[PDB]
């Protein structure tokens, strides 16, 4: 198959991608697998190490008992790219490294003993952007100790530069890392795993895209979710859209030393719709997030409910449901009673979400898909047939787009809307 896509130099942020053919919303340009990949800290024995899927049992690998796996199936198809790691992973036990290390055990690896990847088609580990020339001296410091973390973990494996690519530097390597990675998500869009995908990684940021990936598994499909004509630049969102132009301003220069002067953080776009409600409550409901988002992480569902109830329902006073702090509430705690099989109430917090969910991810965003869907899928199994049809329908004309025939939650969409087209027939 002919590439739609392919790498050039822009004029001002470093290399890209563009369109060599017009692109319409829905084309699929790119598919890969990771460079390489983890499962992230809070859903570690959470969901299984290979395929990112979550089960009420796993196996752990008797070895190193770090690794966890769904099945026989995944625990063997995953020891090539675990052999190696797991004599580092039991040699430093009861300390588990950060995510970030682990990440790039696992590109040494499979840039030592694995063949050329796929991944690399377009763009290569070894080209990856690493702003070394921004780094302010508290980043420097950070990777520095990131570098002697990798090699306490490592020293079972790697002992000196003949272990390493050649002329590999960790210090580069790490600086890589920070504004190249993706954070894998599950198909309910639960953070799972971080991955490198290296020809992925020529997409620079808009907070207004012209595309959008998803993942499938580790596997990551590229869509356009606009009309793109031949020559253009293709771009994706790298951040939530739940933020502020400031929030947005801060991560894209602390992660990419990048300073955005788009329409949408010239003007501050909506940034003032997602600030309604007084202040001093929001200002809570934002640092009581830290610990909500972390119990999340972690797949603690009882007391994500409980702490999210607290707010929703508090005696005292409340936000509005456009607040982006009181918005990402209401998700948290829907996702928490989805989990806990408390679906009435899933309803109540998902039906809440849909009219601000419309106004912040225009257009087709795979997030916006994903909630109208299960929205959809609580209502078609509460008997809101007209209901659900409408919302199982807009959750197929968003995910047609974002997702595609390729990704397998549009075959489960599929089946929602022929159950739902059934029992209107039989009405
Ligand atoms: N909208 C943008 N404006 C300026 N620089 C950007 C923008 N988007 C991405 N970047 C740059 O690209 C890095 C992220 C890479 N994943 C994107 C490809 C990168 N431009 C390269 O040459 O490899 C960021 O850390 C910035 O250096
Ligand atoms: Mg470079
Ligand atoms: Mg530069
Ligand atoms: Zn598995
Ligand atoms: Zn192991
Ligand atoms: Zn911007």
């Amino acid at each position: 198959e002919p590439l739609k896509v392919e790498k050039f130099a822009t004029a001002n942020r470093g290399n890209g991608l563009r369109a060599v053919t017009p692109l319409r919303p829905g084309e699929l340009l790119f598919r890969s697998d990771p460079l390489a990949y983890t499962v992230c800290k809070g859903s570690r024995g959470v969901v299984c190490d290979r395929c990112l899927l979550g089960k009420e049992k796993l196996m752990r690998c008797s070895q190193c008992r770090v690794a966890k796996y769904c099945s026989a199936k995944c625990q063997k198809k995953a020891w090539p790219d675990h052999k190696r790691e797991c004599k580092c992973l039991k040699s430093c036990k009861p300390r588990y490294p950060p995510d970030s290390v682990r990440l790039l055990g696992r590109v040494v690896f499979k840039l030592m003993d694995g063949a050329p990847s796929e991944s690399e088609k377009l763009y290569s580990f070894y080209d990856l952007e690493s702003n070394i020339n921004k780094l302010t001296e508290d980043r420097k410091e950070g990777l520095r100790q990131l570098v002697m973390t990798f090699q306490h973990f490592m020293r079972e494996e790697i002992q000196d530069a003949s272990q390493l690519p050649p002329a590999f530097d960790l210090f580069e390597a790490f600086a890589k890392v920070i504004c190249n990675s993706f954070t894998i998500c599950n198909a309910e869009m639960q953070e799972v795993g971080v991955g490198l995908y290296p020809s992925i990684s020529l997409l620079n940021h808009s907070c207004d895209p012209n595309c959008s990936i998803v993942f499938n598994g580790p596997h990551l499909l590229l869509r356009a979710v606009r009309d793109i004509e031949v020559g253009e630049e293709l771009t994706i969102c790298y951040l939530d859209m739940l933020m502020t132009s400031e929030e947005r301003r801060k991560q894209l220069r602390d992660q990419y030393c990048f300073e955005c002067d788009c329409f949408r953080c010239q003007t501050q776009d909506k940034d003032a719709d997602m600030l309604t409600g007084d202040e001093q409550v929001w200002k809570e409901v934002q640092e009581s997030l830290k610990k909500i988002e972390e119990l999340k992480a972690h797949w603690k569902w009882e007391q994500v409910l409980a702490m999210c109830q607290a707010i929703i329902s508090s005696n005292s006073e409340r936000l509005p449901d456009i607040n982006i702090y009181q918005l990402k509430v209401l998700d948290c705690a829907m996702d928490a009673c989805i989990n806990l099989g408390l679906l009435e109430e899933a309803l109540f917090y998902g039906t809440r979400t849909m009219e601000p969910y419309r106004i912040f991810f225009p257009g087709s965003h795979p997030v916006r898909g994903v909630q109208v869907m299960k929205v959809g899928k609580l209502q078609l199994h509460q008997g809101m047939f007209p209901q659900a049809m409408k919302n199982l329908r807009l959750a197929f004309d968003i995910m047609r787009v974002t997702h595609g025939r390729e990704h397998s939650l549009i075959e489960d969409l599929i089946l929602l809307l022929e159950e739902c087209d059934a029992n209107i027939r039989a009405s």
